[PDB]
């Protein structure tokens, strides 16, 4: 098992992406620390790792709640050594409708949580001389998207954050890599009609979306011992949607 | 060719880069308004446009600057054509060193600006259908580059939203493009070490740094009308450094 | 700006996007060689050329054809300065009805013509310590295309072949540039359905085919001595289509 | 266990990456067949596979090989599931010096070879339902490398080979993706002096050559069913020397 001994804090836990990745981190031998938040939502993701990990309140653009959770983590169970920034909001508008604080707080969200989290996990990595740093992307990122400026700046923001940070910590056997889903299923797509549905498809060469599952098998891969020599990297899971 | 008739804001124009830009983009027929922090660095760059614009005092952080600069130059040379971003600031440091306030600031400064006054001579282009946004970035939001991770993330940043813009408004006539410098003879690579131009230096298949003119005529290209179908782009001028 | 006293020779100019350089580069002072593989063809280019410049017959997968015509343009105008590879050919097919030939010579015609015609220009180009090679390819080289993976294979190669030559020649003054095209108005596009337009425009933001004429000014750009500095790069002119 | 009832088809096998790749293909079931050119070299394979596979002189250049070895690979294990394309060459020389058939030996054996080999498995793969196609290319197809133009065309027109083929397929479960190693160790790079070395590891923020199983496991990941959402993709495995 890949995993044993580890502990992974996977940030936004709750449901779709962040649960898969939680799931299939445990499933390998990981001990698991998702974060929602809420209280409520915290107690859910507790009741589907079980024994395997903890739910708990992060809110990561606070830096209270991130040394907060730090330290309950390093008591309960010890030090990070997987680190995945899931935690992610959209808040779409074109650009002469988009608010300021719609900017901003997808900037700190989005972009400036990369950087708190990173810096929080990685003097006890450097210290293992050993660690992962994995944050989900979006195809977005790279493409663009109209009406998402604010999310398509953070998510190429992070990219410009996860190259440099590589460069920084590459000799201390810490890689720091992006996974850039395409279209992903989640509750809101299950929601849509088949028309709404249909336009999406077209934009794919698979011909359907793509699984939570799957962008968590990406992200376990890259979060291995069979990817030490993978860093800076993004790893796009779209379907042929976009080729790098 | 020609700009005559058009209005160009520069941000950042006291010198280096910004101030080639303000001068190549005159010397083409435009009205140029370039901007600096402090009422004499706009005084300096009034002295150098003469008669062909003027220098205003700008901080691209404040909304408030932003608001009276454009009012300025709405009541004495009329609407903003071309906008160029080239306003930004470097903190350094390695990820474990960097303070709150030096990523905060680079982010506020490199990549919220960027939106800020996007959004501030947006509504001006779209009522004529013809505008050019044009923002200076850098290799590094490409490469990434170790305790520059604040700066990388702004440079990549400004690229993601410069294609979110860019697909919002290519129907109407603007374009948005980013150029993005190499090493660049300038105040900051003068105040380097003989040893450390000489390594960036063995970096460059060229075997020299760039001039201000050099980034200045790309961004003259961008800004004319012999490219208004070159949108979303990023054009690299770094003498080979880095081969997109 | 001006290329007077300059030698181009540009590949395939019988007419669309090689035709609008040929006129763009005379237009700016140069002396042109425009080609075509039969003689009535090149008899059309020393049509429009004039007094400016000459037609001859190039077959560019012929070694004899390129000695040929480069002693015939050393003899009456001089040494080549810039060379302006847009011949090309396509032969579409999916994979599995894709023939052997359809393979080679699209890989001959596209690709490999690159090398010899470059090769047979350069040593002239290091004697000056100056030089431009600009070559056509396309927005298919890095999206891939169903149906045209040997244009897409040759156009991507072409890309990797110019990065590599740019990186021998750069510090002798000589630049290696690709200009990539979106979908541009040319007898191509002309003879599509109306359905097959219509489906390629809405995946280009500006709404527009592209002109010739607009190729030809990125490609004027990065022949002229403004762009001394951009070296490797590759300027993709497509309304948005693909944002890099 | 992963590729249990697979046949994969390996070119290249001999030794280094190759021949990681065949042994961690049959560390996880799968049946290998192994390419070298000499019939010595084939009997070297089939005694490392064992009864796990075997392995055939093969020659990716000559099409009569190409038949000959998959009808043998058809009678005796069936049809292609995993088809890896290592076999590669260099030739390396400055373009001046570099004689057509160097161009051609290398277009032929890395560009064209891809193009075979994947249209002969690709029927057996559509009727299945499922395949992998995957290519061994190298970080000199993104950045160039002077002194191998050659090589570099090749190895990035195989990557819009593989766009545009895994474009036709991926509706049929079909992937088709790249691995771009940075610099492995291997005998060659053993027999080197420390100064030739250090100058290597100085391009590598990791600090160290890749290992032949590195790139082997970036493989074998991408040939599972845990990555079927990962088409037209290229995956860099190069320690951070080359970030994209
Ligand atoms: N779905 C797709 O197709 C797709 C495609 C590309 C990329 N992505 C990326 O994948 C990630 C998952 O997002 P999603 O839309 O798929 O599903 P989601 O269910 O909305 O997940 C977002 C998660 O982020 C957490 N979160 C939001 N704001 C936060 C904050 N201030 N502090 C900490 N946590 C916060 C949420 O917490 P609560 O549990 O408390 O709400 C939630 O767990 C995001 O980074 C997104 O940008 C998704
Ligand atoms: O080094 P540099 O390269 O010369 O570029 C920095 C430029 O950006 C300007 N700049 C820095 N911070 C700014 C802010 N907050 N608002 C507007 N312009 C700013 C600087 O103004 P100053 O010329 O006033 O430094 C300078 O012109
Ligand atoms: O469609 P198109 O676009 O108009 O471009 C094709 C151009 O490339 C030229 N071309 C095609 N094959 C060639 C060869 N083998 N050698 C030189 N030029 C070639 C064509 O010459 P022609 O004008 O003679 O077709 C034409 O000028
Ligand atoms: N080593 C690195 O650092 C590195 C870096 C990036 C990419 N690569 C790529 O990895 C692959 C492995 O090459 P390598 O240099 O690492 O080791 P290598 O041991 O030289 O492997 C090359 C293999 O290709 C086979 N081959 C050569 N010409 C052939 C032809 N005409 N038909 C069929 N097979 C042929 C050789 O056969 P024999 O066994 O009969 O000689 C050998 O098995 C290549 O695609 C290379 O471009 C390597």
């Amino acid at each position: 098992m890949s995993f044993e001994g580890k502990i992974a804090l996977v940030t936004g836990a709750s449901r779709g992406i962040g649960r898969a990745i939680a799931e299939t981190l445990v499933a390998r031998g990981a001990k698991v620390i998702g974060t929602a938040t809420s209280e409520s939502g915290a107690q859910a993701i507790s009741d589907y790792l079980g024994a395997n990990g903890k739910g708990l309140m992060l809110n990561v653009t606070d830096p209270a709640s991130i040394e907060s959770v730090l330290e309950n983590v390093r008591a309960e169970f010890g030090e990070v050594d997987i680190l995945v920034n899931n935690a992610g909001i959209t808040r779409d508008n074109l650009l002469m409708r988009m608010k300021d604080d719609e900017w901003n707080d997808i900037i700190e969200t989005n972009l400036s949580s990369v950087f708190r989290l990173s810096k929080a996990v990685m003097r006890a990595m450097m210290k293992k001389r050993h660690g992962r740093i994995i944050t989900i992307g979006s195809v977005v990122g790279t493409m663009g998207n109209a009406g998402q400026a604010n999310y398509a700046a953070a998510k190429a923001g992070l990219i410009g954050f996860s190259k440099s940070l590589a460069r920084e910590v590459a000799s201390r056997g810490i890689t720091v890599n992006v996974v850039a889903p395409g279209f992903i299923e989640t509750d809101m797509t299950r929601a849509l009609t088949d028309e709404q549905r249909a336009g999406t498809l077209a934009a794919v060469p698979a011909g359907r979306l793509g699984t939570p599952n799957e962008i968590a098998s990406a992200v376990a891969f890259l979060a291995s011992d069979e990817a030490s020599y993978i860093t800076g990297e993004t790893l796009h899971v779209n379907g042929g949607m976009y080729m790098v």
